[PDB]
C-alpha cells in the first residue's frame, strides 16, 4: 500500500542479479538440509486439525450460547473463530513446531467456559493423544497433543455478541472493554498479522527468518529470557530489513541485515511502521515519558497498538555479543558473495564454552518433585540475567555472557545424606531406566547448571576484581522469594568460579 517500504522508504529498488539468486537457491539447500521445512503431508495434518479446531470453537460457543436461552438461529450466529499466532503463523514453522493457536468468542462466552465446555469437547475426541490445561498461567492457556502435533489454546473474548467467521482483529476497536488476559491474548496474533503485512515480500521474508532462527539459535543469542531478543523480536527485525530492500533475494537480505543491524545507531529503535495512539488507558512504548523505556538498550517495537518493546530484557553485555555475531556475519555473508565462504559457514555452532579463561557455574538443586524442581529453577534460570547486569557493572569486568541453555539432571537419591552430598562435588537416571520399577519409584534430586562466560579487563592490575557481592546476593535474592525456596532440606542453590581449563566434561558433549 505504500508502508511495505518501512519508515524511511526503500534503501534500493534494484532487482536480484542471476548470481544472487543462485546464492539465493544454495541458502534455500542448506535450510532444507537442516531439515528447517516440514513434509507436504505434515502441513496438510496441520491445515486439518485446525480445521476441526474451528468446528470445535464453533460447538463450544454454539453449545454455551444455548444454555443462555438463544435462538437455535442465535447460537448458530454467535459464532466463534480460530486464530494462529507464532511460528505457524508467519509461515516458519518446523517439523516439530506446535500450533499456537487462539479462540475468540462472543461477550457471553465467558474463559471459565472456555476451561469447562471446550475442554469437554476437546476431550470428546479421538485425536486428542493428551491435555494439560494450565488455567492460572499468565496467559489462560490449555496445553494438549492432538493427532500428534502440540496445540497451545488461548481463550480471548471480544466485547460484541458475534464472531462471525470473517473477523480480522486489526480493528483498534476490538480492544475496547477487554480484560488484562484477554488484551493479552489478542496481541499475540495482532502483531504477527501486522508484521506479514508490513513487509514488501512476505515469502523473501519468510526464507530470510528462517536462516535467522537458525543463525541465532545456534550462534546462542536466540533466548528472551537471558537478555537475547525472542522469535517475535528477530522477526520484526528481519521484516525492517526486508522492507528496505523490497525487491531482493532472500539472501541479499540476510547481508544487509548484518551489515545495517551492526551499523544502527543503537537505541534509535527499530519499527515497523509510526507508532499509534488510541482509547485504552494502558501504556505504549514511549521514552519520553517513561524512564523504563528510556533505557532500553536495543529496541525492538511491536506494529500493533499498542506497541511494546520486544527486546526489554538486552544487557549491556548481551548487546555486545549481538553486535559481535552481528560483525561475525558482515565477515561471512560477504565471503558466501566473494565465493569464499558457505553457508554452513554462518550456521556453525558456536564455541561458548572454548572462548572465555573463566566461567560463572551456577547450579539449582532439588530434593522433591518434577513440579518443584521445574518451578525452582524455573525462578534460578530467570534471575540469572539479573545478574549479568550486577556482574557486568562491577570494577574491571569487561563482559558477563550469559549461556543460553541451562544443563538438567537428576539421580535416584534415596537417603538425606545423599542430596547434602551430590551437591559437593546417586544413580544418573536416564531415558533408559526412567520407566523400570526399581527407578521409577526411587525419590528423585535434580540439579539445573547455567554458566555466565567472564572476561576481566586485562588492563595491568596485581589482581582479578572479587565478585563475591554480587553472587552472595544473587543466591539470597533467589532464596527470598517464597518460604519453600529458602528451605535447604530440599532446595539448593550454588555458584562456583571455573577456570576455562577446568570445565566438566558434559559442557562439550
Ligand atoms: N513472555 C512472553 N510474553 C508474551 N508472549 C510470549 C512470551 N513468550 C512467548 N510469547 C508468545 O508465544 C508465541 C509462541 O511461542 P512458541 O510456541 O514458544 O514458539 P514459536 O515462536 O511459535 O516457535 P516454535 O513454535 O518454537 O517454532 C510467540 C509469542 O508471541
Ligand atoms: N502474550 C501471549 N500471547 C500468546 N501466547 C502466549 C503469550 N504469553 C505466553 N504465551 C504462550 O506461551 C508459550 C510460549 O512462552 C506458547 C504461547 O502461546
Ligand atoms: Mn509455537
Ligand atoms: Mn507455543
Amino acid at each position: 500500500s505504500q508502508k511495505v517500504f518501512g519508515i524511511t522508504g526503500p534503501v534500493s529498488t534494484v532487482g536480484a542479479t542471476a548470481a544472487e539468486n543462485k546464492l539465493n537457491d544454495s541458502l534455500i539447500q542448506e535450510l532444507k538440509k537442516e531439515g528447517s521445512f516440514e513434509t507436504e503431508q505434515e502441513t496438510a495434518n496441520r491445515v486439518q486439525v485446525l480445521k476441526i479446531l474451528q468446528e470445535l470453537a464453533q460447538r463450544f460457543v454454539y453449545e454455551v450460547s444455548k444454555k443462555k436461552n438463544m435462538s437455535d438461529g442465535m447460537a448458530r450466529d454467535a459464532g466463534g473463530k480460530i486464530f494462529t499466532y507464532g511460528s505457524y503463523r508467519l509461515g516458519v514453522h518446523g517439523p516439530g513446531s506446535d500450533i499456537d493457536t487462539l479462540v475468540v468468542v462472543p461477550k457471553h462466552v465467558t474463559r471459565e467456559d472456555f476451561f469447562t465446555v471446550f475442554d469437554s469437547l476437546l476431550r470428546e475426541r479421538k485425536e486428542l493423544d493428551e491435555i494439560a490445561p494450565v488455567p492460572d498461567a499468565f496467559v489462560p492457556i490449555i496445553k494438549i497433543k492432538f493427532s500428534g502435533i502440540s496445540i497451545d489454546l488461548i481463550c480471548a473474548r471480544l466485547d460484541q455478541p458475534q464472531v462471525p467467521l470473517s473477523l480480522t482483529l486489526s480493528d483498534k476497536n476490538l480492544l475496547r472493554n477487554l480484560d488484562e488476559k484477554d488484551l493479552r491474548a489478542l496481541n499475540g496474533t495482532r502483531v504477527t498479522d501486522e508484521i506479514l503485512e508490513l513487509v514488501p515480500k512476505p515469502n523473501v521474508f519468510r526464507i530470510a527468518l528462517r536462516a535467522i532462527k537458525l543463525w541465532a539459535q545456534r550462534r546462542a543469542v536466540y533466548a528472551n529470557i537471558f537478555g537475547f531478543p525472542g522469535g517475535v523480536a528477530w522477526a520484526m527485525l528481519v521484516a525492517r530489513i526486508c522492507q528496505l530492500y523490497p525487491n531482493a533475494c532472500s539472501a541479499v537480505i540476510l547481508n544487509r541485515f548484518f551489515i545495517i543491524l551492526s551499523e544502527w545507531n543503537w537505541p534509535q529503535p527499530v519499527i515497523l511502521k509510526p507508532i499509534e495512539d488510541g482509547p485504552l488507558q494502558v501504556r505504549v512504548w514511549n521514552p519520553k515519558i517513561y524512564a523504563q523505556d528510556r533505557s532500553h538498550r536495543m529496541p525492538v517495537i511491536t506494529p500493533a497498538y499498542p506497541s511494546m518493546c520486544a527486546t526489554h530484557n538486552i544487557t549491556e553485555s548481551t548487546k555486545k555479543v549481538i553486535l559481535q555475531e552481528f560483525v561475525r556475519g558482515v565477515q561471512i555473508t560477504n565471503d558466501i558473495f566473494s565465493n569464499k565462504k558457505s553457508w554452513a559457514n554462518l550456521f556453525e555452532k558456536n564455541d561458548f564454552f572454548f572462548r572465555y579463561k573463566f566461567y560463572l557455574e551456577i547450579t539449582a538443586y532439588t530434593r522433591g518433585s518434577d513440579e518443584q524442581h521445574l518451578k525452582w529453577s524455573g525462578l534460578v534460570e530467570s534471575k540469572v540475567r539479573l545478574l549479568v547486569m550486577k556482574l557486568e557493572v562491577l570494577a574491571g569486568i569487561k563482559i558477563a555472557h550469559p549461556f543460553t541453555k541451562p544443563f538438567e539432571s537428576s539421580y535416584c537419591c534415596p537417603t538425606e545424606d545423599d542430596y547434602e552430598m551430590i551437591q559437593d562435588k546417586l544413580k544418573l537416571v536416564t531415558d533408559e531406566n526412567k520407566e523400570e520399577e526399581s527407578i521409577k519409584d526411587a525419590p528423585k534430586a535434580y540439579l539445573s547448571t547455567m554458566y555466565i562466560g567472564l572476561d576481566f579487563n586485562i588492563e595491568n592490575k596485581k589482581e582479578k576484581v572479587d565478585i563475591h557481592i554480587p553472587c552472595t546476593e544473587f543466591v539470597n535474592l533467589c532464596r527470598s522469594f517464597n518460604e519453600d525456596y529458602g528451605d535447604h532440606k530440599v532446595f539448593n542453590l550454588a555458584l562456583r568460579f571455573v577456570k576455562g581449563y577446568d570445565l566438566p566434561d558434559e559442557v562439550f558433549d
